[PDB]
RNA sequence: CGAGGGGAGCCCUAGCACAGGUGCUGCAUGGCCGUCGUCAGCUCGUGCCGUGAGGUGUUGGGUUAAGUCCCGCAACGAGCGCAA
């Protein structure tokens, strides 16, 4: 059940390109590809498994980025029902260390949104 | 008993405190004026890069008389300026 579609066909993208901080995982070439592994993909994503669930119990606001082209109608449609912050385009620059000037433009926007009920 | 000690202030016969330069110095100052300029630029808070001056905001594309304001972009935004 989690080990199927993961093993099902999960390989293929930007090949040719590659950090080789990932070259422990790639494992074989046929004629010009890069597979992507699975057994380590599944290692690797039960201790993300273990660590979200962990850290996240307790209620922490756990966000996530999916601005690229196409995780943004996954990231806006799974952000509302998931509880948690999300962000739609692109990412603000310093969104964590300005966090002083984007809250307080969003102390602006608390104001500023209940001014079409007047 | 005022035209007697004189009396509120003033006057002086001539004094005396201090005043007095359209002469320099804006190369000691406050207010000023002209100037580039009615072009669209100049700064600040936070955060980043860089040992640093500093850059990033104020870069690239579009267009307008215009830093007027959109897309991406480590930038988010404010103040004086085009306006009202
Ligand atoms: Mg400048
Ligand atoms: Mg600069
Ligand atoms: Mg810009
Ligand atoms: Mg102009
Ligand atoms: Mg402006």
């Amino acid at each position: 059940v989690k080990e199927l579609l993961e093993a099902g066909v999960h390989f293929g993208h930007e090949r040719k390109r590659w950090n080789p901080k990932f070259a422990r995982y790639i494992y074989a070439e046929r004629n010009g590809i890069h597979i992507i592994d699975l057994q380590k993909t599944m290692e690797e994503l039960e201790r993300t498994f273990r660590f979200i669930e962990d850290l996240a119990m307790r209620g922490g606001t756990i966000l996530f980025v999916g601005t690229k082209k196409q995780a943004q109608d996954i990231v806006r449609m799974e952000a509302e029902r998931a509880g948690m912050p999300y962000v739609n385009q692109r990412w603000l620059g310093g969104m964590l260390t300005n966090f002083k000037t984007i809250s307080q433009r969003v102390h602006r926007l608390e104001e500023l949104e209940a001014l079409f009920a007047s």
